[PDB]
């Protein structure tokens, strides 16, 4: 129950009706992952030799998620074995700085084929549409840069934690305080939220306005952009909610008996399995949507 944590009070959990969900969802995700990407990168590296601005990208987006999918046959083990790291130290901090890393950068490329859309689509015109394959290999490089910039202290933090017989090795964990970790997953949630939630709207608003929903096409690219703005929502949503729900029972009581917490602690990890199923079903939705 209680423990601290870098003089941190925090309420971790090891409990039961953890390897009964998560395991036989995170193995389906992997397997399934695996073939998607798979085909993905041939589509891309091998089979097409073409290179889009927008299409390097899309190909940032799928090695972000091949590499999410290739981590997650670690946390599929780990939550097999009921919350005990059994690989080390350099291990665990790398596979949490890896995690971290490349949901950031699903997410930051997720928003950056948004905000290319939004720029095709209403504002045709501009340089952005028609920029070079030096400015936008330096635009990638950037925000990978950006990403490792904001997890290097995911990176740094701390190590594998011994409790109780086993061994923990997590970054989302429950303590009382506002660390810069917590407010950049809010973040990282809510200001890309803004953003995709704008240009699509302003996608589907100048579609609509310069009489475009007549042509064939244009209204399979309209029911495409609404579903990934639908999917994203629906994937990053749960968790988010979950997490302001803690906080606010954090805030108000808190650091007590902490059982309430568990009946929606349950809750978190679950749903942060779900966000996994956003790196399975941008497959489906953004590469494989070629006529
Ligand atoms: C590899 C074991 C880490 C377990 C806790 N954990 C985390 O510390 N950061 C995460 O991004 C994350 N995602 C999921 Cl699922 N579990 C997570």
């Amino acid at each position: 129950h209680f423990l601290e944590i870098d003089k941190k009070n925090c309420c971790v959990f090891r409990d039961d009706f953890i390897v009964k969900v998560l395991p036989p969802v995170l193995g389906l995700e992997f397997i399934f992952g695996l073939l998607g990407n798979g085909l993905a990168l041939w589509i891309f590296c091998f089979h097409l030799k073409s290179w889009k601005s927008s299409r390097i990208f899309l190909f940032n987006l799928a090695v972000a998620d091949f590499l999410l999918i290739i981590c997650l046959p670690f946390l599929m083990d780990n939550y097999v074995r009921r919350w005990d790291w059994k690989f080390g130290d350099i291990p665990c901090r790398l596979m949490l700085f890896m995690l971290a890393m490349n949901r950031q950068g699903s997410i930051i490329f997720l928003t950056v084929v948004a905000v290319d859309r939004y720029f095709r689509v209403v504002h045709p015109h501009h340089a952005l549409n028609k920029i070079s394959n030096r400015t936008a290999a330096i635009i990638s490089c950037l925000l990978w840069g950006i990403t490792i910039g904001l997890t290097v202290h995911l990176l740094k933090k701390k190590m594998p934690i011994q409790n109780g017989g086993a061994n923990l090795c997590s970054s989302f964990s429950i303590c009382h305080t506002f660390q810069w970790h917590e407010a950049m997953f809010l973040l990282e949630f809510f200001l890309p939220l803004g953003i995709i939630l704008f240009c699509s709207a302003r996608i589907i608003w100048s579609l609509r306005q310069r009489q475009m929903d007549r042509h064939a096409k244009i209204k399979r690219a309209i029911t495409f952009i609404m579903v990934v703005a639908i999917v994203f929502v629906i994937c990053f949503l749960p968790s988010v909610v979950v997490r302001i729900r803690i906080f606010w029972l954090l805030h108000t009581s808190g650091t007590q008996n902490c059982e309430v917490y568990r009946s929606v602690d349950l809750a978190f990890f679950i749903t942060l399995s779900f966000t996994y199923m956003n790196s399975m079903l941008d497959p489906v939705v953004y590469y494989f949507s070629s006529p």
